[PDB]
């Protein structure tokens, strides 16, 4: 399994504009397209994106390439930040993967607001952070998949995604 695979499990492929958990125009694999409630700001947000008039929908082949841009651009975000980096470095390869899942969903700036939980990751109290972790707003509104990360941070295996 890898960063790819988890995400796509947690967000879903969808070929068509849609509305996201928070009532967010979404494209493709959870690419977020405006937190306007505007279709024709998303569509034109869409367009802006792919560099074609789309008309609401992408290829499969266009949502892995906005896909692969958001991964890039999510692990840059925590490696330019000087709140999430020291975490970061601090933690072995399956745990990396925990942090820039909840980087691509939340954004680096909801992450980097985690402030205890970081420092329970970083002093590697697995147990500690997981319990820390779920007294969030986020556990509370997206929940199945909150317990999947949390599940990977606390054992520092695939487990919760090898039944997926």
């Amino acid at each position: 399994m890898n960063i790819f695979e988890m995400l796509r499990i947690d967000e879903g492929l969808r070929l068509k504009i849609y509305k996201d958990t928070e009532g967010y125009y979404t494209i493709g694999i959870g690419h977020l397209l405006t937190k306007s409630p505007s279709l024709n700001a998303a569509k034109s947000e869409l367009d802006k994106a792919i560099g074609r008039n789309c008309n609401g929908v992408i290829t499969k082949d266009e949502a892995e390439k906005l896909f692969n841009q958001d991964v890039d651009a999510a692990v840059r975000a925590i490696l330019r930040n000087a709140k999430l980096k020291p975490v970061y470095d601090s933690l072995d390869a399956v745990r990396r993967c925990a942090l820039i899942n909840m980087v691509f969903q939340m954004g680096e700036t909801g992450v980097a607001g985690f402030t205890n939980s970081l420092r329970m990751l970083q002093q590697k109290r697995w147990d500690e952070a997981a319990v820390n972790l779920a007294k969030s707003r986020w556990y509370n509104q997206t929940p199945n998949r909150a317990k999947r990360v949390i599940t990977t941070f606390r054992t520092g295996t695939w487990d919760a995604y090898k039944n997926l």
